[PDB]
């Protein structure tokens, strides 16, 4: 397990993705979080495939972690075959078991790593059947009710934290949602071991200063 800092850049000036992905880069963000939204999944529309393929053209060592907060995420697969792990909704597949395994085989087969998110309101044990297969590379546990950023961290998600690193030793477990340097080091002592966020990062005063103290925080635990 390695300690995980990845900028939401959801939060950023977008309409600069490739500069403030560049940006996040040489500040030393070992990912960026790529939130891909269909008005459909969560009531809002971020950005596609299209601009992603894009972006890949301007970035160097930094992962791409794409996190779709869409129905039909299965179509997402063939068009984002440069990023490096595609996130989809437990929910988003009416929460059956078979169904997940069979996208987590095909994302794995593209030789991507697969992560599998899990709302608010969502029992976390749900996701036991799953885990158990070993195909799973990170469970993103969402900290506040997706769609938009600058809301506050649910503290009471922690237990689905604990339950997770407690089960799953070596499974990335993955926190979105109102983090922030607090939230990072509550996070992260329940066990989370990557961190994603938005704007507490673009919008702070000194990028580096935070990116820095939120990794040693995790790296603590
Ligand atoms: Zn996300």
């Amino acid at each position: 397990l390695k300690a995980i800092i990845a900028p939401s850049v959801l939060a950023s000036n977008i309409s600069k993705l490739a500069e403030e992905t560049q940006r996040m880069e040489s500040l030393g963000a070992e990912w960026i979080h790529l939130d891909v939204m269909d008005m459909h999944f969560v009531p809002n529309l971020s950005f596609g495939p299209p601009v992603i393929n894009n972006l890949k053209k301007y970035t160097k060592s930094i992962f791409f972690d794409v996190h779709l907060m869409v129905e039909y995420p299965e179509k997402y697969v063939p068009l984002l075959k440069t990023s490096n792990q595609l996130t989809f909704h437990f929910e988003a597949l009416n929460e059956d078991t078979e169904r997940c395994i069979q996208l987590a085989k095909e994302i794995r087969d593209n030789n991507l790593w697969c992560g599998i998110s899990i709302k608010p309101k969502t029992d976390v044990q749900k996701l036991v059947p799953i885990l158990d297969t070993n195909l799973i590379n990170t469970v993103l546990v969402m900290t506040v009710e997706p769609g938009f950023g600058g809301q506050s961290f649910m503290h009471d998600m922690m237990g689905k934290v604990s339950f997770l690193r407690k089960k799953y030793k070596n499974l990335n477990i993955q926190v979105d949602g109102g983090l922030n340097i607090e939230t990072t080091e509550i996070s992260a002592s329940h066990g989370a071991n990557i961190i994603v966020a938005g704007t507490s990062i673009f919008n702070a005063e000194d990028p580096k200063y935070v990116i820095d103290t939120m990794r040693v925080s995790v790296q603590k635990y």
